[PDB]
């Protein structure tokens, strides 16, 4: 492995648990396979790379912060077409790449920060660390600043920004 | 090929974020790799089938609730030998079996959730799994009624008593 700079994207179906319960396993299952084939499609489209992909959501790394943001914005719309909303979290940082000619994985506190931003993201909302915003500054993307959302005893403090889509 | 009865095991490292900070990404990565070889080995040992990551953790299905419970208690000890503790959650129910091995259904969400309620080096299970192995050597202590989030009902959770 090597320490590499990367932009990490985390996806999560909103009220996924209530959803499965209000639907039944048969329909829930079908809805899941649709979402996965969709999201996985967008990610690959925008040159992203799926890393370990966990639960009712995904995790992917992009070599371009802009791409990752474009992907996330497109995903939010493509899944809303299924009746379900997704919440997305993005972060960028160096990470240990447990890479492999298959399911190449990643690890480091950067990964935990991403996952943590995803959890704070609202329905059909793309949330990102101020880190992600500063580093694409100069691009067409714009964001609104939420403020400081102290993260699970993580060293320092973090501000989060919502991508203003359209 | 359809709806199947299964015992699902969810594992997760306790305070995996306090450990990475304290270790630094380099060491955290190696450890993580040791843990994964260990857990994955126990699961395979006890005939389990990984429907594999719960991020910093695993998810596996067993055709025998007893086996799954024996795998989980062995795991708790084998990882404590690395300096880190795991929390484990078990549940049993029918589940939708599928593609891209993977499983799905509200039973998976229930498991994933009695894992999050599990303490360090603790094996937590739904009253559902205590009930299905009643008659075996395993014993449990009852926590009471929890309102597992997003879930209908109000479940009773039980702690596996280990030596
Ligand atoms: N196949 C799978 N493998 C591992 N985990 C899975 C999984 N399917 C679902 N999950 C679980 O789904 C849960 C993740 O949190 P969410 O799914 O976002 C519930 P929530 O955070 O309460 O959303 P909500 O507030 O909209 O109800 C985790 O417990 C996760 O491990
Ligand atoms: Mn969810």
């Amino acid at each position: 492995a090597e320490r590499m700079l990367a932009t990490i994207m985390f996806t999560d179906i909103v009220g996924s648990t209530q959803h499965a319960a209000a639907l039944g396993d048969d329909r829930w299952r079908d809805l899941l396979d649709n979402h996965d084939t969709i999201v996985c499609h967008e990610i690959q489209r925008f040159g992203g790379r799926e890393v370990n992909t966990a639960g009712d959501g995904f995790v992917a790394t992009f070599t371009s912060p802009s791409a990752a943001i474009a992907c996330a914005d497109d995903i939010v719309d493509a899944v809303a077409a299924l009746g379900i909303e997704v919440r997305i979290g993005i972060h960028a940082g160096e990470v240990e790449v447990r890479d492999a000619s298959h399911g190449t994985d990643v690890a480091g506190v950067a990964v935990h920060i991403g996952a943590r931003v995803c959890a704070l993201a609202g329905p059909s909302e793309v949330l990102v660390s101020s880190t992600v915003r500063d580093i694409v500054a100069g691009s067409r993307h714009r964001f609104a600043e939420r403020g400081e959302q102290e993260l699970k005893g993580v060293p320092g403090r973090w501000r989060l920004c919502v991508l203003m889509r359209d």
